[PDB]
């Protein structure tokens, strides 16, 4: 589980999103597996402008974060879950690191912001659906 919150935004992993985050909902895409909402509080949030392909996330399966090496945004094949069908995720970056299902939500940050949240993973590798390119967030 995990949360962005910047502005009035809550960015959130789709497939995790609650009945009132699709009551409140702003924009939703699911080849992105990313859901917006908006909020009455301001958030705690900045998000990063930048191409950094080194960070740091928050793995809740080892209540530890980890610095990772990750691939530039993308289309990559994810295999069938309960979620979704098979199908080609975008705008998704790969790294070593570990997770497990619930590790979903973790925060990806480099030093100039949130880079991205984690969205998927298993043997050994970690993926962070990336929030970089959505600049109406700050605006
Ligand atoms: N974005 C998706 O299609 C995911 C929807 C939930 C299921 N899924 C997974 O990858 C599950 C999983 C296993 C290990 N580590 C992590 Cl972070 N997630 C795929
Ligand atoms: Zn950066």
């Amino acid at each position: 589980s995990g949360a962005i919150y910047v502005g009035n935004y809550r960015v959130v992993n789709r497939h995790l999103a609650t009945h009132n985050d699709w009551a409140n909902l702003v924009w939703e895409d699911s080849s992105r597996d990313l859901l917006v909402s908006s909020t009455t509080a301001q958030g705690c949030d900045t998000i990063a402008r930048c191409d950094c392909q080194t960070g740091v996330y928050y793995c809740s399966s080892r209540r530890k974060h980890y610095p990772v090496s990750f691939s530039k945004p993308s289309l990559i094949f994810v295999e069938a879950s309960e979620y979704y069908p098979a199908r080609y995720q975008s705008h998704l970056m790969l790294a070593v690191g570990h997770s497990e299902p619930g590790d979903c939500g973790g925060i990806l940050r480099c030093q100039h912001g949130v880079v991205g949240i984690v969205s998927t993973g298993g043997n050994g590798l970690v993926g962070f659906a990336d929030v970089r390119d959505l600049l109406w967030l700050d605006e």
